[PDB]
RNA sequence: AUUUUGUUGGUUUCUAGGACCAUCGUAAUGAUUAAUAGGGACGGUCGGGGGUAUCAGUAUUCAGUUGUCAGAGGUGAAAUU
């Protein structure tokens, strides 16, 4: 039927990414992050500035010939948090409206067997 | 060693007294409970109890291959980077 890249989206609370691959993920289509669509560091993981990578990363894929394509979502993972940012769901509606079809959505969260040792140290970021 | 042989050492037998040893006979011959104390044995177990090895798991960081291209990181917001 159609032709299937995979959007590995990595969506942090300091930003946002939107990567198109092929299936094995070596050759790279198009990777726009919430970064390039704005001026401020405070909005770089916005909803708007990955609905705004999203566009830019469909528009991208059309030419290329991807007309479908693979969600992988993860937030930033490791010892850090594993909730995904607030981009991660934009970027996706905004994939699925600009035309480009979805098939399998998953999450890819890297996620330790307890792990190595977490940054702030014992009493946490005191504020 | 108490006696007394007129005496004093006598003298060693005698006589008596403990103290043991054997035989025999008497006897209902002789060992308190097993603590809702404890200890110990034993039987199926049960545990993330301990020690010594051994085998996973993803993750983290660093590196090699690739791939694209302008930002990435981080914060309440930034900057150092
Ligand atoms: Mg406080
Ligand atoms: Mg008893
Ligand atoms: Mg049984
Ligand atoms: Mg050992």
């Amino acid at each position: 039927s159609q032709v299937f890249g995979v959007a590995r989206i990595f969506a942090s609370f300091n930003d946002t990414f939107v990567h198109v691959t092929d299936l094995s993920g070596k050759e790279t289509i198009a990777r726009v992050t919430g970064g390039m669509k704005v001026k401020a560091d405070r909005d770089e993981s916005s909803p708007y500035a990955a609905m705004l990578a999203a566009q830019d990363v469909a528009a991208k894929c059309k030419e290329v010939g991807i007309t479908a394509v693979h969600i992988k979502l993860r937030a930033t993972g490791g010892t850090k948090t594993k909730t995904p940012g607030p981009g991660g769901q934009s970027a996706l509606r905004a994939l699925a409206r600009s035309g480009l079809r979805i098939g399998r959505i998953e999450d890819v969260t890297p996620v330790p067997s307890d792990s190595t040792r977490r940054k702030g140290g014992r009493r946490g970021r005191r504020l």
